[PDB]
DNA sequence: GTATTGACTTAAAGTCTAACCTATAGGATACTTACCAGGGACACGGCG
C-alpha cells in the first residue's frame, strides 16, 4: 500500500512525498512510522501505517476521479440556503471533508459566485486555498505540473 | 480729468443628479463564575 518514493495524497495538505519509515519503538512498540514531506509548507509528517488510513491518507487517484471531478464541474443547479453563514459553514466543512469532489464543487461554486459579482475577502481566501490544494491534486494526479495543472483548470472551469 | 452707455466676459452661487459614506439590523451545532523606604498622624476593632 505504502511504497518508498510514492506521491501520496495526505489530507489537508494535499500531495506529500514520502521519504522512508522508521522503528520509533514507543511504549516498547516498534510502531512503524512512515515519513512524509509536503512541498507548500516544508514539514515533515510522521504516521502510523496501521492506522495510516483512519487520518485520511490516500494515493494519487487515478483517472477514474479526474473525470469525475470533471463532469462535476459542469454540474449545474446547485442551490444553497438564504443565509451566508449556514452556506458559509456548509462549504468549510466540505473542505476540511478533504472529500476531492467536496472541494471542487465548493471552489466551482464559490468561483462562478465571485465572477459573477464579486463578493467578499473572506470567500476569496476560502476560494484561494481550496483552488490552490485542488491545482496541485490534479498536477500530481496526471504529473501534469502546477503551472499547466493551473492551466488546464482554467480551460476546464469554461465548460 | 470727470461725467456716462453699451456690450463682453467671469466667478459665485443655486440647484439637480449621482455615489459614497452612516446608522442600523442580523446572523440558530454547541459553548454558562477573569485575572523591598521610613516616619509620623489618625482611625477602627479586641481585649481587659
Amino acid at each position: 500500500i505504502f511504497k518508498v518514493g510514492d506521491t501520496v495524497v495526505y489530507p489537508h495538505h494535499g500531495a506529500a512525498l514520502v521519504e522512508a519509515i522508521e522503528t520509533r519503538t514507543i511504549k516498547g512498540e516498534q510502531k512503524e512510522y512512515l515519513v512524509l514531506k509536503v512541498a507548500q509548507g516544508d514539514l515533515t509528517v510522521r504516521v502510523p501505517a496501521e492506522n495510516a488510513e483512519y487520518v485520511g491518507v490516500r494515493d494519487v487517484v487515478g483517472q477514474e476521479g479526474l473525470d469525475k471531478v470533471f463532469q462535476v464541474l459542469r454540474a449545474p443547479h446547485t442551490e444553497e440556503p438564504t443565509n451566508w453563514s449556514r452556506r458559509y459553514k456548509a462549504n468549510l466543512e466540505k473542505l476540511a471533508s478533504g472529500d476531492v469532489n467536496k472541494v471542487a464543487e465548493v471552489v466551482r461554486d464559490l468561483w462562478r459566485r465571485d465572477q459573477e459579482r464579486g463578493l467578499s475577502a473572506g470567500e476569496k481566501r476560502m476560494l484561494a486555498k481550496a483552488r490552490q490544494i485542488l491545482v496541485g491534486e490534479l498536477a500530481l494526479a496526471e504529473s501534469t505540473d502546477d503551472a499547466k495543472a493551473e492551466t488546464i483548470l482554467d480551460e476546464v472551469l469554461a465548460a
